[PDB]
C-alpha cells in the first residue's frame, strides 16, 4: 500500500543523478547490497539497521515506487552514511562514498526546483 508515482525531481534523480553515478569507476560496491557474509564483516547488521544500495535505487525508481524525490533523497543518504558509520573513515570504500556523494550533490543542485507530477501513460 505505499503510494509511488513519477515526477519531475523523481525523473531527474534517475535519468540524471543515477545514470552519472551507476557508471562511475567507484559504482561498483554500491551496485547491490553489501553482502556482510562475503566481505567477511563483522557486526554490519548489528550496526547498520536499514542497508541501502544503488541497485536497489534504481530498482525503485524503474519500478515508480516512490511518492516524492525527498524519499529517494533519503534512501542516497542512508547509502552514503551507513558506509561512514561502519567503516573506518581512512578506508578506500569511504573515499569511493565520498567522491560518488559529491558527484550526487553536485548532480542534484541542477534539478527542477518545483516538484511537479509527470504524466505517466
Amino acid at each position: 500500500m505505499k503510494p509511488g508515482r513519477v515526477t519531475n525531481q523523481l525523473q531527474y534523480l534517475h535519468k540524471v543523478v543515477m545514470k552519472a553515478l551507476w557508471k562511475h569507476q567507484f559504482a561498483w560496491p554500491f551496485r547491490q547490497p553489501v553482502d556482510a557474509v562475503k566481505l567477511g564483516l563483522p557486526d554490519y547488521h548489528k550496526i547498520i539497521k536499514q542497508p541501502m544500495d544503488m541497485g536497489t535505487i534504481k530498482r525503485r525508481l524503474e519500478n515508480n515506487y516512490y511518492w516524492a524525490a525527498s524519499e529517494c533523497m533519503q534512501d542516497f543518504n542512508t547509502m552514503f552514511t551507513n558506509c561512514y558509520i561502519y567503516n573506518k573513515p581512512t578506508d578506500y570504500i569511504v573515499l569511493m562514498a565520498q567522491t560518488l556523494e559529491k558527484i550526487f550533490l553536485q548532480k542534484v543542485a541542477s534539478m527542477p526546483q518545483e516538484e511537479q507530477e509527470l504524466v505517466v501513460t
